[PDB]
């Protein structure tokens, strides 16, 4: 297996469309023995994580919650031994209030909300690395999720903003990072049919949500010279993988396209 | 005149070393007429802006502060003139908690302080352009300032992280400024001497070897050179910018930095 | 009053009244600065061009794949500007790729000698052209060349993008020369400004499929810019040379400025 | 094994420092099949290649050679099996001329010069997918060999020029690659030792180049958050091999970096 006898923790699990589901799925098939970790919903979370293929156990993390980071650590010990650290982390994490995505005006979003987003979307990357960089492997790696933010776009509004936070935030986390040995990275993941994806057709009334997705979805795939499929989160999951393996040894502070290749097309 | 007839509103002057005192100065000496906004030392501030060529207005503004923002457009008007409307906006904001800085380690720079850092420095880009846009004309100009956070760098930590999140703003402000005829741009300055700058930094021998290493490297990888002493060439960058001489030109990042970033060594 | 007054400046790369090049002449022209214009081949009809132009300017001939037009360029312009005179700015507006190059061919079927007479012409003589007109630039002086944004691939454009790729890395080590005399040196990236050769695969040229690319491509450009793009007039694009021609944006070297609509920073 | 029954042909091997030999060494190593070839010194590289842990054939290839070219495809199928095709493809070849090239005025280099630079360094990545596309299964993965050419550089003048036109084409050749189901790729790898450069870390292209390249090789160093050790090809030669996989399937047109992190960090 690519993850043979890799210990990662994989946050951000929520239903089984979300991406760390099928980052957990991929790399359980690999060989890796994992600890998950839910926000709020444990007992649905619970129940979802049962349809991965082997038993991992979860942990509650809320990112806004310091207590919850700074008992992280001591509870990861727990439950993969005393003397065993773990080789990856996977942030999966990201949130914008209403307000600030669809067709809400961007102007309109009342800062307390973005603080919110910016918090759990960006901020939240450096408090999760230092959190769980104390019970890491040296040669370890830590890979967070991205949507290129690098020009604006309809409807991403404010979440687009945490997202050039989030690479601005990543390039910091791997210098801290690179001083005991592990490696951090971001993958910018074409569109993916998740519950993060229907914040984007907020505000959108009628038909008008799913035939956004529709153009969506076609103009991704028109620019991929590979081709993109929404329904399809198994490339980028395995996209994750191959940053958590040891075959990107010399990668780190880094943003990997995970898109069909879109964002190098321009039409 | 480059600015020749042209009503700018240009906030962030503290100080005659301010980068905002000298856009001001270039602004004023290049035809246009000012109204200029202070934030919490308004006293002093009044006395400071007395160095500048020409008398221009000074407006409260501190942009955390919701109900200023709600009535600058307002107060704009009243002191430029009923029929009248602003071409220029100068934003020339920005902060961060010594916790979000210098010597102070990344992984301790408490939420409540980064996100201070990010409301003024980041998020009131957008504030300032939702306030002042009733009050721009068609073909108008809203110029922020930036430093270039492509790359991490030493002591500057969160800052970056907020300038990173400046440069999307400025992207989403031009799709908004846009309807109505106006550009947004930013300049991303070379490092230069101001308090602001100063905040990133005395403070032990680490932080002082990393920026002269910065400022050394600066000047050296610069084709053109650098002087952080002088705040002239960024000044007359902006007001470039808000010139009719690029008027295609929005969403955007302009660097007024010697060409340091265009070289690697 | 005028954004160059007083300033000597060089201008390659009118062909026609449409070229980019005229009507950065025009308005540096406008805004007083004293050309001296530059022509490739068929020097006769580019003359009568040039008689378009508001003020009077003499024309040079040069040919950027001719060593011996570049080794011979700075005298015949100080010949032209006065003993003790030098240029102010030089403006590069010079690009060609043969059609085997953008189109007419599939980009794997475009022949080497092709490709390498294009990237000659649009990318190797920004640095052929600085090292022609440097001994002859004042300190402070500013060159400015033009750019089509090449950070991503696009249909048909294929080589020329390759080219305008290795020009922006040109640019940059240009750069570092001009700089040790005090000049600058940049690219400005202009938004899609119509030409016969692209309307032509609009009007059918590499068949059906190819126009709409290319038709969508070019109207894609006023979607995604905020403050629209408008195809027809070049006058933002040679505004925005004039800029970096004067002494406003002192501190900008190695770099590219888009004149584009803002378009490049918009997905949608 | 990572490339298990995989065929992949290998472009550039000079010496047993060549990038290039240590991306065979590590692919044979993952269970891959090797096609070789080889330019100019072919008794030289025949000896070299046998370096490597396994058998490999090897064929001789000039990329500004049309003729080569042209019967590159039939050669590799001759010596991979009638019914078989190339799962993986290398590009890792470059030369630009001494006087593009160090002291050597950047403005003084001869367009001969640099034309012949940028045909072995840019165009021949065109050229070579190009002439292996038709031997390519579905699913295939081309990979060339990038050095950072975003910002200029001391000594390297011409040479990144070619690799700022190589990005480019890597960019097309994804695009026309990506109709049959292949990738195409660059890594971008910090600096290594090799022959090409030898010349002018040695000093013999002048002192102030040399001096030049200790200060870009030191500072790349201390930049990359994990160091780089610009003696060992290994994180390289796995970085392609990473590419070459199935573990980045949504990955085309692009540029992954191996250099440390260096281009991530100012200072
Ligand atoms: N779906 C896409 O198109 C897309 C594209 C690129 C990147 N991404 C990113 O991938 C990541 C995963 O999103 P997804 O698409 O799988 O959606 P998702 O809704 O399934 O996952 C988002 C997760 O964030 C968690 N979360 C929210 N607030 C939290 C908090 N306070 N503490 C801890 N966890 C919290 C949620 O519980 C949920 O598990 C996000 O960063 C997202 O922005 C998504
Ligand atoms: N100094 C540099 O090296 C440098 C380089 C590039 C860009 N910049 C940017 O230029 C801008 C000006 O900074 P400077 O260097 O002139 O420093 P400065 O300290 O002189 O100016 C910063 C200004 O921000 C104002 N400000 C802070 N909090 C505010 C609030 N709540 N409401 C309103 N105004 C508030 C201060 O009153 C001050 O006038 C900042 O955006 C800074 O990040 C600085
Ligand atoms: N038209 C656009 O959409 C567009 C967009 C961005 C950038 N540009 C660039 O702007 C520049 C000007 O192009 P244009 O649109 O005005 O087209 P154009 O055809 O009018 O100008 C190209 C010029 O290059 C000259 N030239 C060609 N070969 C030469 C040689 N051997 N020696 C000297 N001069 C030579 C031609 O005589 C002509 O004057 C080019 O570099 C072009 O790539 C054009
Ligand atoms: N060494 C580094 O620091 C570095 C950094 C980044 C990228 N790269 C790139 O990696 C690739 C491999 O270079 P290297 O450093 O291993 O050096 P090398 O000297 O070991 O390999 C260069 C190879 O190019 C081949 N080549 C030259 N002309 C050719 C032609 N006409 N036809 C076919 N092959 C030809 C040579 O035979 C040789 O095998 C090059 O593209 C180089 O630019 C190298
Ligand atoms: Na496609
Ligand atoms: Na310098
Ligand atoms: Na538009
Ligand atoms: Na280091």
């Amino acid at each position: 297996g690519l993850l043979e006898g890799k210990r990662i923790l994989v946050t951000g699990i929520i239903t089984d469309s979300s991406i760390a589901f099928h980052i957990a799925k991929v790399a359980q098939e690999q060989g890796a023995e994992l600890v998950l970790t839910g926000f709020d919903r444990l007992r649905l979370i619970e129940r979802i994580t049962q349809r991965l293929p082997k038993p991992a156990p979860l942990l509650e993390l809320d990112v806004q919650n310091e207590e919850h980071l700074g008992s992280l650590a001591g509870r990861i010990s727990e439950v993969i031994g005393e003397g065993n650290k773990l080789d990856g982390v996977v942030h999966s994490i990201g949130f914008m209030p209403q307000s600030g995505m669809g067709v809400n005006p961007f102007f309109d979003a009342p800062f307390a909300d973005v603080s919110k987003g910016f918090h759990i979307s960006a901020f939240s990357y450096s408090s999760l690395a230092k959190a769980v960089l104390p019970v890491m492997n040296r040669g370890g790696s830590i890979v967070g999720m991205d949507f290129d933010p690098t020009r604006a776009m309809p409807a991403y509004n404010w979440m687009t903003v945490a997202k050039s936070a989030l690479e601005s935030v990543n390039r910091f986390v791997a210098r801290e990072a690179g001083k005991v040995g592990v490696r951090s990275n971001l993958v910018a993941a074409g569109p993916i049919r998740t519950l993060a994806m229907s914040a984007i057709v907020g505000g959108a009334l009628g038909d008008e949500a799913g035939q956004q997705m529709q153009l969506l979805e076609e103009g991704w795939d028109q620019r991929a010279p590979i081709g993109w499929d929404m329904k399809d989160p198994t490339p980028v999951a395995k996209t994750v993988c191959a940053l958590l393996s040891d075959w990107l040894p010399a990668t780190t502070g880094d943003i990997i396209f995970a898109d069909g290749g879109a964002h190098t097309q321009l039409l």
